[PDB]
């Protein structure tokens, strides 16, 4: 209930009961998302009694589990720097991470530190902020640039005597008005196509990290609103539609009923 205080749903995975962390705040701080892929891949144990846990405790957990991951053609040198790179940007993935994505691609971001953690610890970052490559105008617009980038451009753009750079000046501006749910259509199916199959996954879309899998061929995201924490039955909700209907379903994948 109080403010780096957070629920614990038991919920009943791939054979156990297994821990979740539910947050009625939907901040922009990854430590949930990469927390629950960790509880989910059993990496992290907590305690059956357990009800509420502190940012401190999972914090604790994360660092113990990084410092615990076994090196393995991989990075050499690169990795001992990696485990070291992630350590020292560690403690920020507390007070949450800004993100500046690319257009261009479900994978591509700017790289920060942070990203470490994620690189290490195996679990992708994915979003869905693709420009379409039915409107060229755009795609050559916004081109290769990252997002904070754009803004930067869009406003020495308005500014330009060069009345070109103001025409791709107002096409990007176009782009992120129109596109600003950032989620394209086409960023879902990319996304879609490109997750392994089963695999865990963390989903960024308006300054939000979700834990993202893909399930007999489509995508779900796992349900932390904590809301539904007596219903076990309740776990993932589809993302299927880019903007539409979620069909909540068991730990199975199949579909859920709320009381």
């Amino acid at each position: 209930m109080e403010p780096d205080f957070f629920c614990v749903k038991w919920i009943p995975w791939k054979g156990e009961q297994t821990p979740i962390i539910t947050q009625s705040t939907n901040g922009p701080c990854p430590l949930l998302a990469i927390m629950n892929i960790l509880f989910l891949q059993w990496k992290v144990k907590l305690p059956p009694q357990k009800e509420v846990i502190t940012s401190d405790e999972l914090m604790a957990h994360l660092g113990n589990c990084l410092l615990s991951i076994k090196p393995q053609e991989g990075l050499q040198l690169n990795f001992q720097q990696n485990v070291d790179d992630a350590m020292t940007v560690l403690p920020k993935l507390a007070t949450g991470l800004d993100v500046n994505v690319r257009f261009t691609g479900v994978s591509d971001f700017e790289y920060t530190p942070e990203c470490s953690v994620f690189d290490l610890l195996g679990i992708p970052l994915y979003h869905g902020w693709l420009v379409d490559p039915q409107s060229p105008e755009a795609v050559r617009a916004v081109g290769k640039l990252s997002y904070n980038q754009l803004v930067e451009r869009i406003i020495t753009c308005k500014h330009s005597s060069d009345t070109n750079l103001v025409t791709e000046g107002l096409i990007a501006e176009q782009f992120l008005e129109t596109t600003a749910a950032q989620l394209t259509y086409h960023g879902l199916c990319e996304l879609t196509a490109a997750a392994k199959e089963g695999e865990l996954s963390v989903f960024f879309r308006n300054n939000h990290f979700s834990t993202m899998t893909k399930h007999k061929s489509h995508l779900y995201l796992l349900v932390t609103d904590q809301g539904f924490l007596q219903e076990e039955q309740v776990v993932w909700e589809s993302l299927h539609n880019v903007d539409g209907d979620s069909c909540f379903c068991d730990s199975d994948f199949h579909l859920s009923h709320s009381l």
